Parts: structure tokens; sequence; C-alpha cells
């Protein structure tokens, strides 16, 4: 439990969303078997992408299900010996970023055109700037699965919780997330407010939130695997705390995120001054406040409790 002091919201399109979630998957080669079916609907995928979207109804919902769904299919394939390995990883990642750039050759794994097919999607009717800024976030998200498999092989755990951030802030996937809520809304930021200090403040508290509740919600599957690049065990290694400690401390440290995005909430119509937006985009910038980033915050919140997620080697096979 944490202090997440923004309302609840889900898209009343959900049921929809859930009852057709599997039929794209299924189509891209991306679910193969019934048991993988049945193990992919006990994720919650279509549940977490209507609370990440409540302002998305179909199509555009759907393309926040389908983001869900080849998001965590993508992360299933690094649980194994792939996760370990650099030089395999990013044999994958690099195929996958490849539709960033241009066409996929039919040779590519499924879950390549899988990623092509939401990116294609998610680019239509944005403007070229908006693309490609969203290219990049996308090309930071894949170079972080290969700085992680790096830490894995040289057995080099990360030694501090600032060391962690620097990784964990790309692999957790909300800057593409968040980026799809404009998507999803047929809505812009403006810009230069993106690219302002106190924009980036929110977003990287939305960012720290996240990767600190899935650190807590996963504890249990990645302290049953070994694996030392878990918030609470960097915590334990960087201050010598016991395992009470480390999760009270994220919880006050969420907390105090928390307060402050809320401060940095009321500054926004101060920002849009210092950068003259017209009345259109402080409504853009409005939209943004909440319902790409409060959304992205809330909605893991509530979805982190109620996920079940708390064989896929075709899918990275050309
Ligand atoms: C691109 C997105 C998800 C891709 C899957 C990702 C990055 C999952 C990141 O969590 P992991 O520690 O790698 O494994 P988990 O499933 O939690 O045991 C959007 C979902 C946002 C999240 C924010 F926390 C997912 F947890
Ligand atoms: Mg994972
Ligand atoms: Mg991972
Ligand atoms: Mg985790």
């Amino acid at each position: 439990d944490f202090h997440i002091p923004l309302p609840g919201r889900q898209s009343p399109d959900h049921a929809r969303a859930e009852a057709e979630q599997l039929a794209w998957p299924r189509s891209l080669g991306l679910i193969r078997s019934d048991a993988a079916a049945e193990r992919h609907l006990r994720g919650g995928y279509a549940d977490l992408a209507s609370r990440f979207y409540p302002h998305a109804t179909g199509a555009d919902l759907d393309l926040g299900v389908d983001l869900m769904s080849w998001a965590f299919l993508f992360d299933d394939l690094f649980d194994g010996p792939r996760g370990e390995n650099p030089e395999d990883t990013k044999q994958l990642t690099d195929q996958v970023a490849a539709a960033l750039d241009g066409p996929l050759p039919d040779t590519a794994p499924p879950i390549a055109h899988g990623f092509a097919d939401i990116w294609r999607r998610t680019c239509e009717g944005m403007t070229p700037a908006w693309c490609a800024r969203s290219a990049r976030h996308w090309r930071n998200y894949f170079d972080g699965y290969v700085d992680e498999a790096e830490s894995r092989f040289w057995n080099a755990p990360c030694d501090s919780a600032a060391q962690y951030l620097a990784m964990r802030r790309h692999t957790i996937g909300v800057q593409p997330t968040v980026d799809l809520a404009e998507r999803a809304g047929r809505f812009e930021v403006p810009h230069r407010v993106f690219d302002s200090a106190v924009m980036s403040a929110m977003l990287q508290i939305a960012v720290d939130v996240n990767l600190l509740l899935n650190d807590i919600a996963s504890l249990e599957k990645e302290e049953a695997r070994g694996e030392q690049n878990n918030m609470v065990m960097i915590l334990r290694r960087e201050h010598g705390w016991s395992k009470s400690r480390s999760v009270s401390h994220m919880q006050n440290e969420v907390r105090a995120r928390l307060e402050q995005y809320l401060l940095l909430e009321s500054c926004l119509p101060k920002v849009g001054e210092i950068y003259q937006l017209d009345t259109a985009e402080r409504e853009a910038l409005e939209r943004y406040r909440t319902d790409a980033v409060r959304t992205v915050i809330r909605g893991s919140y509530d979805w982190h409790r109620s996920s079940g997620r708390y064989y896929l080697e075709e899918l990275g096979s050309s």
C-alpha cells in the first residue's frame, strides 16, 4: 500500500477490450498455443491498458491493449539465457528496433513484426516531430535491455540506487507508454513544454514511482530466481539495511515523490506563460497532465495489486 493521491480511472470500453485482446497477437504469431493464450489473459494486460488509457475507446484503446500485450511478450523473451548474453540480447533488440527506420524483412522474428504493426499504428496521424521523439524513446528502451544483459553477463550487480535508476528508468518502458496516451487521445503536449525542466521532473517522478512499485510487486518472483538488480536488494547492499527497512524506505520515497509531483503540477500555469502557450496549447498540456502523466502513475498502482503476473522462444527466432 502506498500514497497515490490520484483518482482511479478505467476506460468505459474495457470489457470489449479484454474480450478481444487475443485476436491481434494470435494473428501476429505472438500467441501460438492455447496455454500461451491463458497465460496471457492471466496477466491482465487489457486491464492495465484500460487504466493507462481511460480516455481511449474502440480502436484507440485496442492500440493500447496491443502495446501492453507486445511489451510483456517482449520482456518475457529475456527472463532466460538470452537476458544473460548481451550479444544475443542486442541481436534481437536490433531486429525489433529496425522497424523504427523502415520495413522489416519477412525473415524477422514475430516479436519484431508485432512491434512494427504497433509502431505503424502509433505514428499515423501524428506530427513527424512527435514520431521522431517517440522513436527515440523506443531506442532508449531497447538499448536498456542490452545494458541489463551486460550487467548480468559480467556479474557486475548495480552497487547503488543511482546506478540502478540510470538503467531501470529506460527498461521500465514508462515513456513509450505515456507516448501512446497522446496517440490514443489524439492530442500532443506542446513540444517545447515536453522538453521543459518542470515536465521532465514530473515525467521522471512517474518513471521512478512505476519502477519502485514494480520492484516491490515482483520481489518474490525475483528472489526465487537469485536476481540482484532489484531496488530492495540494492538498498540492502548499498546501505546495509534489512528487507523491512528498505521496503519502508521505498514507501517513503514514493510518498515524497508524489507530493513533489503535486508541487510541480501547480507550477504548470506559470510554465505555460513562460513558453507563451496559447489557449489550445494550454488545454493540450492539461490533457497530457491528466490523461497521460496522472494515468501512468495511478493506473500502474491499481494493476500491480490485481495482476496475475505477480515456450515463447518461437517469437524471437527468425
Ligand atoms: C512497456 C511496458 C511494459 C513492458 C514490460 C516491462 C518493461 C516490464 C518491467 O518489469 P520487469 O522487472 O522487467 O518484469 P516484471 O514483469 O515486472 O516481473 C509498459 C508497462 C509499464 C510498466 C511500469 F512499471 C510495467 F511494469
Ligand atoms: Mg521481466
Ligand atoms: Mg527485464
Ligand atoms: Mg520486476
